[PDB]
């Protein structure tokens, strides 16, 4: 159940979340790349998914990863500006897990975000509070894969 | 090129996209359902490229048709972000574009999408000088597919 998922986004998570973005989504080209390399690197097993964007070892210099990390990043922009309504949030979030299940990424898959989020937030002095919180937010996703 | 198209964009036309994208951006669920239910009103043969979203008819009430509308003004709050750096426009549109190349979507069916962003920048009192300022920037993309 997605709605069950987004029942877990209380108040202090709500606000957690978007106190973390309004550090980490201010530099979306930035972070964005940041969070993508960190994911090839603590899980070598994803690259395969990415063949397209070329040598992802680049990073910053590689304009197709550059592209896509700033992309990402609008992803997480839209859920939250809709955390105030869930009917709208899972709506977004189902809109967004369509292209995600055609590749065959399944849930155990997208968990794997969770790690390179994590150091993201710590490199800005986000912690583990901060980390869980964007734990809950992956979950709604997980559930609609 | 896209880098070409890129170029039309200059400060007149640059600052005329963010003026009314102020406005037309700040209600993105309401707009961006208007701008879908009018291009399936003025073109009815594109209806058969959303036949996952189900009953388009339903506008508002339609979950699927709803979260597709708002992530679409999402596409576009990204290029407004980065009109400033041809470089990450550029990398942000062919990103952009690939699901629609492979979606079988002509520059000609894309530009499709002028009509109805005229009439959404009018219902707010903004006239042909700003919908010429858009088409420019559909262009940018057109050049893309
Ligand atoms: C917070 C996590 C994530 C966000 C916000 C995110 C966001 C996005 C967005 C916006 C797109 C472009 C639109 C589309 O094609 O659907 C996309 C594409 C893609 N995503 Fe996700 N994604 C995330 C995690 C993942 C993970 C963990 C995988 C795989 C293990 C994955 C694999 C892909 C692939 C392969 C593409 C296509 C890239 C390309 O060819 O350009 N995504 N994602
Ligand atoms: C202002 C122009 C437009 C924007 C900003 C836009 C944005 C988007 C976005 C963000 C997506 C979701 C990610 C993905 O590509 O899978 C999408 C999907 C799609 N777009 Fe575009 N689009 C535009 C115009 C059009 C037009 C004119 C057509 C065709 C007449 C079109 C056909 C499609 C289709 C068929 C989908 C998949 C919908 C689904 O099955 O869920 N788009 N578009």
């Amino acid at each position: 159940s997605v709605y069950d998922a987004a029942a877990q986004l209380t108040a202090d998570v709500k606000k957690d979340l978007r106190d973390s973005w309004k550090v980490i989504g201010s530099d979306k080209k930035g972070n964005g790349v940041a969070l993508m390399t960190t994911l090839f690197a603590d899980n070598q097993e994803t690259i395969g998914y990415f063949k397209r964007l070329g040598n992802v070892s680049q990073g910053m210099a590689n304009d197709k990863l550059r592209g896509h990390s700033i992309t990402l990043m609008y992803a997480l922009q839209n859920f939250i500006d809709q955390l105030d309504n869930p009917d709208d949030l899972v709506c977004v979030v189902e809109k967004f897990a369509v292209n995600h299940i055609t590749r065959k990424i399944s849930a155990a898959e997208f968990g794997k975000i969770n790690g390179p989020i994590k150091k993201v937030l710590a490199s800005k002095n986000f912690g583990d509070k901060y980390a869980n919180a964007w734990a809950k937010l992956v979950a709604v996703v997980q559930a609609a894969l």
